[PDB]
């Protein structure tokens, strides 16, 4: 509907894969190469099905701060036959606040799915699912089962993935430029 919505849709059309795991379906982001991002708690193993295809994976890794502190975000390589877009030079190098973002989903359950969650907070510590967790960025919008893995936008900025919510929050782990250097 306007220029929010825009570069969302332009990171879903060419940024985004269907992952299935064994704890369900989410939006994955692709960041470069064959590497992309999904909520930890999809628990990716061995094999995981990329757009109903099943997929080797290479790696994997759950990040953690310096403190030792989940940070709910598991780094994937898959071994796919098709390199993303680059779009790590669209990732903050820093923990902020935002103004006017945008979470958006493509599953099954929610094919091309746009919200306007409006300001994003700085929220930092949250016991997330009873997992103590850094790093959380919070809108508030009522976000649902489905969400999950869903891309946190602004315009110009991809800046976070949704990884829960109380009922009437919604909560995204950060995305820094420092996760995807190689
Ligand atoms: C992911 O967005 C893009 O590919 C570029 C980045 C700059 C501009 C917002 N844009 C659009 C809407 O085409």
């Amino acid at each position: 509907m306007g220029p929010g919505f825009d570069f969302a849709q332009a990171i879903m059309k060419k940024n985004t894969v269907i992952a299935r795991t064994e704890k369900g379906e989410f939006t994955m982001l692709g960041v470069y190469d064959r590497v992309a991002v999904i909520p930890t708690h999809a628990s990716v193993g061995e094999i995981i099905y990329i757009n109903d295809v099943e997929t080797r994976v290479l790696d994997a890794c759950a990040l953690r701060d310096l403190t030792d502190t989940n940070l709910e975000i598991t780094i994937v390589k898959l071994d796919r036959n098709q390199k993303f877009r680059d779009i790590r030079h669209f990732l903050p190098r820093c923990e902020d606040d935002y103004n006017d973002a945008v979470l958006s989903v493509h599953t099954s359950k929610f094919p091309n799915m746009y919200i306007p969650v409006g300001q994003v907070t700085n929220y930092g510590f949250l016991n997330l699912g009873g997992t103590p967790t850094h790093r959380i960025l919070m809108y508030n919008f009522p976000t649902r089962a489905g969400q999950c893995g869903g891309v946190v936008t602004t315009t110009g900025k991809v800046i976070g993935i949704h990884v829960g919510g109380n009922g009437a929050q919604g909560f995204a782990a950060m995305l820094l430029h420092s996760y995807f250097t190689d």
